[PDB]
């Protein structure tokens, strides 16, 4: 079971709509999805299991400050199969690596939607998404598929034991 | 405001995509937006305080007829900026009032996102929502911009007094 698993004040899970995020979360069964609008515009999803804190929002296109507070770890949502948006996507991860206050927070990406035929395998977003020069900060790439929990432990099972060392 | 109102079962709020409901639902301050996924590509959001449940999916399955049992009223939410779409918001509207479970539940139409200058106001989202040809049923539309919550409690009020 996954509440075993991390046995992290703050986990971040972001990147671009529609990537499986909400899914990833239902999957998690550590309690219910809560939605807040903090500011308007501004949509939330959280779960608080105990005292980790899993916090959703998309990204694209200050106050985030806050919630960078206390990250001690960022997990980055990827549709694989969106190769119109993986730009896109890099962008975004590149945006929240650039902040001081996240820096020392271990990133997590997942190469979601492996289901799907067409879809860019784990290696492929790994240089799409130019994790390859990323330092100063441990990463991993993990292939999962969010509508059915294929690879969502193992990632995380990573998360878990990079936060504690 | 809104919380007084419906101080005295099943609430439904459908719509299209970015047309406000999860907006709606923060605003009624009842309880918690909770998301659940039932089934795959399902994604409903849902805050219940005591007696009531304030049922939210996107619209635009066979597994609606059993949130329908004891739904009393429906709040279809729609963009009136959106113009390119608010045709599929009234076929969508129609699929839901078609429907039999729901023959008995008051409509309430939302006509949001006001405060956009090239927003169509509730006269002729009436008139291409189809509002006018709605019989066995009585209806009830009302400009709201659920950004400042404006026109969302003198719509709620009349749904108040249809299921009191
Ligand atoms: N094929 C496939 N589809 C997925 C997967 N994960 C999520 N989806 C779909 O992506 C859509 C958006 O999912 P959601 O969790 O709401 O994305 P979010 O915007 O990041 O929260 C849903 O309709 C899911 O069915 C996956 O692993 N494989
Ligand atoms: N201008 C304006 N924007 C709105 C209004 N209501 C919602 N929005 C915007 O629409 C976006 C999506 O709204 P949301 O409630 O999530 O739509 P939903 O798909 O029905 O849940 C949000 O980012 C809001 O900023 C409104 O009355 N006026």
């Amino acid at each position: 079971l996954f509440a075993s698993l991390l046995g992290e004040m703050r986990i971040l899970m972001v990147g671009l709509d529609a990537a499986g995020k909400t899914t990833i979360l239902y999957k998690l069964k550590l309690g219910e999805i809560v939605t807040t609008i903090p500011t308007i515009g501004f949509n939330v999803e959280t779960v608080e299991y105990k005292n980790i804190s899993f916090t959703v929002w998309d990204v694209g296109g200050p106050l985030w400050r806050y919630y960078f507070q206390n990250t001690q770890g960022i997990i980055f949502v990827v549709d694989s199969n969106d190769r119109d948006r993986i730009n896109e996507a890099r962008e975004e991860l590149q945006s929240m690596l650039n902040e001081d206050e996240l820096k020392d927070a271990v990133l997590l990406v997942l190469a979601n939607k492996q289901d799907l035929p067409n879809a860019m395998n784990a290696a492929e977003i790994t240089e799409k998404m130019g994790l390859h020069s990323i330092r100063n900060r441990p990463w991993f790439i993990q292939a999962t598929c969010a509508t059915t929990g294929d690879g969502l432990y193992e990632g995380l099972e990573w998360l878990s034991n990079q936060v504690g060392k």
